[PDB]
């Protein structure tokens, strides 16, 4: 016979509670901003404004008692803990010696990072992406980048997820030496320094917490009280839509690889492996780990780093130790966790690692079969070709010849097939190898007719510098252009060339280009024809599948060709 409680929804954080506590209104150290609790802290205010309040309250979720306490006046705060994420029908009852009176039920939310409190995500995918019936055993991967939500305006709901088996989320940095990040200019180093305040060196952190979990996305129904927002809440709602889709954080990349060179000290691996375990127990929508160390032995962004004697053994030991750790997680959760890595495939990268040994611990190797040539110098070539191009010299394909100095080639040329053949020869199984497709071009200025040695092949010319362009044409940095920008502004609808560009295809390499004879602008990229050739190649050798870099740069054509290529090769 007390008065039945009324729940104070606004005084109770809108009944939005969470196993994870995330700073929403600051940018600080990662340990300061993110705290994951095994039990969510629940605090519910209720009122009994008239009649008697009684002496004790009970709280029910879906009819089960989860808390009790004292009522002492006309307003009570019920504080307790609860361990399971989800949406529940909550009732609060007030009691005295004569009996009990229950509130009407109200939905309470307990967020967890597997997205168990969320509806399936609503998609907004460009309809140029077609539907396919591709064998689900074939890998079809892509990278989604954390910063694609800014100028590129490409959000998680834009991904053609029914055409994907694996989303690699780029990139998770590691605290410690990161001079290469500084060299990129902008805010990227400063953001990292902030995220690492109060964090041990060699531990992982989130680079941009605004993009990852603070930014409110209207399309995902985020409201002020939503306890998890950003890309990560959207990936959580994506897992409810597509439970078999693997979503994997990619650690490192070209500019964030500096700390890996200290992994020759096992204490630094232990610190890192432990922080990755904690990271996956914190963000449960993730299904494994991808290690993008560019590169064991060196030759990447860090000019003064690289140890060709010890980096390969360190990489293999790292893979062994991550697999141990992931097996602990599989035991704790009942889930499968995957271990993968994206790797350089020039012969001088491959020779520094015994991949046949490393790969026994791994599910997949994503072969970076792109960036073979690029704006960093003035030598044109196909950046993502399957085979050796018409432009190459005698003995250059297999490395048995001499260059224009008369200098012996130090190894076989940079092509996808040479890279893949070198891995198979070390004894990596074909069915663990994933072949990469570029969703972007690299290019140059100043490759005019007078520089060519063969007048029908601009890959025989010489450049004056990197391609220049605006973000409106998909050029986010010098010498790189989105495939969707190439299609809009250089190929046009009929794929024959606009705005002074012509299209060419090197049938021996399996590689397209567009060339503007007057500016000497030349761009090397993947198109519908080269991507069908890559799918036939992957089929012929019994590779795991295909992957691409990066998804925001496609308009549908590249991913469609990946699926069409894997249906039809032979
Ligand atoms: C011939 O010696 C050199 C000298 C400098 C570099 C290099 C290789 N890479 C990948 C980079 C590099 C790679 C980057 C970058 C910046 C970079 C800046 C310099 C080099 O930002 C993203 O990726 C190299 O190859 C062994
Ligand atoms: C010593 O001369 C240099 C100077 C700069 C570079 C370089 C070689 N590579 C491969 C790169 C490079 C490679 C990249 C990249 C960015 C890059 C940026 C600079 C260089 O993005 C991913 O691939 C080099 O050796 C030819």
């Amino acid at each position: 016979a007390p008065t039945a409680p009324s729940i104070d929804m606004y005084g109770s954080n809108n009944l939005q509670f969470s196993k994870i506590e995330l700073a929403m209104e600051t940018t600080s150290g990662y340990n300061d901003m993110v705290k994951y609790h095994e039990l969510a802290k629940i605090k519910v205010k209720f009122n009994q404004w008239s009649g008697t309040s009684g002496d004790t309250y009970n709280v029910y979720f879906d009819g089960v008692k989860v808390a009790t306490g004292a009522i002492t006046g006309s307003q009570t705060t019920a504080s307790f803990e609860y361990g399971q994420g989800g949406l529940y029908q909550m009732e609060i009852e007030a009691c005295d010696a004569t009996g009990c009176s229950k509130s009407a039920p109200v939905e309470i939310t307990i967020a967890d990072t597997d997205g168990s409190h969320l509806k399936p995500l609503t998609m907004n995918v460009d309809p140029n992406n077609k539907s396919y019936n591709t064998d689900p055993s074939i890998v079809m991967g892509t990278y989604f980048v954390e910063w694609g939500i800014y100028g590129r305006d490409y959000t998680v709901d834009n991904m053609p997820v029914d055409n994907l088996t694996h989303i690699l989320y780029g990139f998770i940095p590691i605290c410690g030496p990161n001079e290469s990040v500084k060299s990129v200019g902008g805010n990227s180093f400063n953001a990292l320094q902030t995220a690492c305040r109060g964090v041990n060196d060699y531990e992982v952190v989130i680079h941009d917490p605004w993009a990852a979990y603070q930014k409110s996305f209207p399309q995902a129904g985020h409201e002020y009280s939503t306890p998890i927002k950003g890309n990560y809440a959207m990936l959580m709602a994506l897992k409810q839509r597509n439970p078999d889709l693997k979503i994997i954080p990619s650690i490192g990349g070209g500019t964030l690889s500096d700390p890996f060179y200290d992994f020759v000290d096992k204490k630094n691996r232990d610190t890192f492996v432990a922080s990755v375990k904690k990271f996956l127990k914190t963000w449960k929508f993730y299904d494994g780990v991808d290690i993008d160390w560019e590169f064991p032995g060196g030759g990447g962004a860090a000019a003064d780093k690289g140890d060709p004697v010890n980096d390969g053994p360190a990489y293999i030991a790292l893979m062994r130790e991550l697999r141990v750790m992931l097996d602990e997680l599989e035991a704790e959760t009942g889930r499968t966790y995957e271990l993968t890595s994206a790797i350089g495939v020039g012969y001088d990268k491959i020779e520094d690692v015994d991949y046949a040994d490393a790969v026994q611990y791994m599910d997949y190797i994503f072969a970076m079969t792109y960036d073979f040539y690029g704006g960093w110098n003035n030598v044109p070539g196909h950046q993502t070709a399957l085979y050796c191009g018409s432009f190459m010299r005698p003995g250059q394909c297999d490395g048995g010849g001499v260059d224009e100095n008369g200098e012996p080639y130090k190894g076989p040329a940079y092509t996808a097939d040479n890279g893949i053949q070198l891995l198979l020869a070390q004894g990596v199984p074909a069915n663990k190898l994933v072949l990469g497709t570029a969703m972007y071009g690299r290019g140059w200025e100043g490759v005019t007719p007078d520089t060519l040695t063969d007048p029908n092949d601009p890959m025989t010319g010489t450049a004056t510098g990197k391609l220049k362009g605006s973000t409106a044409q998909g050029v986010w940095e010098d010498g790189v252009i989105d495939y969707k920008g190439i299609k809009s502004f250089m190929l046009g609808a009929n794929n024959t060339g606009i705005n002074g560009f012509e299209y060419g295809y090197d049938a021996q390499a399996e590689a397209p280009w567009v060339w503007n004879r007057s500016t000497g602008e030349l761009i090397t990229f993947d198109d519908h024809r080269s991507v069908l050739a890559k799918g036939n190649y992957a089929k012929s050798l019994g590779l795991a599948g295909l992957f691409s870099w990066e998804i925001d740069a496609d308009n549908g054509d590249i991913l469609n060709a990946m699926h069409e290529g894997m249906a039809g090769g032979v």
